[PDB]
């Protein structure tokens, strides 16, 4: 989690954007979130998905500048998409969709992780001693 | 987030095993977890390092079953490495490792955005009308 | 229209703010614009009240900067609200409600007006000769 | 926006008529219009502003049903002027001035405001659903 600047290409759908990082035009996907369909070709558009897209739309079109945190790994998704979190001007694009019931955080076992980690620091094991 | 089996092949390193998933030799790196490593590219062996190396190691080879489960959205890296969970034997070495100390859960902005998700929950917003 | 520095105090609903203007606390209206209701006690709540409020809402909380274009005037509706342009970090909190399809643009005669104005200046009348 | 009768009591400026309204004495200030005034607070006379004022004055006078038209938002201010779409025997006062190159369309962010609302219709957002 370091920013970078990242120009706007364009905004595909409520999740996916096309932004120029790096010298080079790349698709990004929004970290831990998950929008309603819109262009997806296994089962088309789905009901609050036009609404999703007109918010990640619009928030990364009318930014003067747009950042993004990208890991040093450049991790994609099974289509090639980077993932990283978007801000259009500070503001985090993956958090304004989630805060307005556009988008649902993704599950994954973080929650359950940072239980152990816990636990683990207590105890002050091996890292923690 | 589903599961599928894998079998061993070489354990890299605390945060890093190769399998060979349908047929084809893949490497893995665990999600969500950071472990101090002996193959580090600018430190060489950190301190825990050849623990954790261990660690994923004896837990790894000695598993009847192994299986991997994966994000539903970031799936690989640059370097060509699948991301997975890890389970040996129905145990995440995800887990195993972060509860010994040998591995910290990742940084992420995932507390901060269930916590907008929750408001959004409340107000009855869009997908939650 | 020149812009003035205000604070949030409260955002209200979809269209009315409460904002530290000059000192002193006031509750501005959002011009030209009419959201679905939640909090009208003529005829409840309406569909699409919630996420209009919710959008007005996150947009004046988040913003480090709050402006308004409040006229010489003062101009206020019939229940003392003034009204004004709301700029969030120099977005414009009536348009970005407008272009999500959550506000309607108010029924005024200005279009009608313009069409006239052009008329007088084509012929050079008065003002325009 | 609905009309209501008045009756004449005094045309006071270009831009403004005292009006009998409900019983009471009102004061209105014409809606979307700028006129040249006589009563100018800085400049006094000002060039064509004893011409919209012998205009409005010769309108209003010579009218047998004066009506006033109200914003459904602003609708007074500071000073107490209520704030109106004048009508003289059906012909509205506002327009007359206008046509005439006697009063110019106030400066508004409508028709950007229309611009993005037609955006938002034609993508089905919300409201146009």
């Amino acid at each position: 989690l370091h920013k970078e600047p990242a120009t706007l290409i364009k905004a595909i759908d409520g999740d996916t954007v096309k932004l120029m990082y790096k010298g080079q035009p790349m698709t990004f996907r929004l970290l831990l979130v998950d929008t309603p369909e819109t262009k997806h070709p296994k089962k088309g558009v789905e009901k609050y998905g036009p609404e999703a897209s007109a918010f990640t739309k619009k928030m990364v079109e009318n930014a003067k500048k747009i950042e993004v945190e990208f890991d040093k790994g450049q991790r994609t998704d099974k289509y090639g998409r980077g993932l990283a979190y978007i801000y259009a001007d500070g503001k985090m694009v993956n958090e304004a969709l989630v805060r307005q019931g556009l988008a649902k955080v993704a599950y994954t076992h973080e929650q359950h992780l940072r239980k152990s980690e816990a636990q683990a620091k207590k105890e002050k094991l091996n890292i923690w001693s």
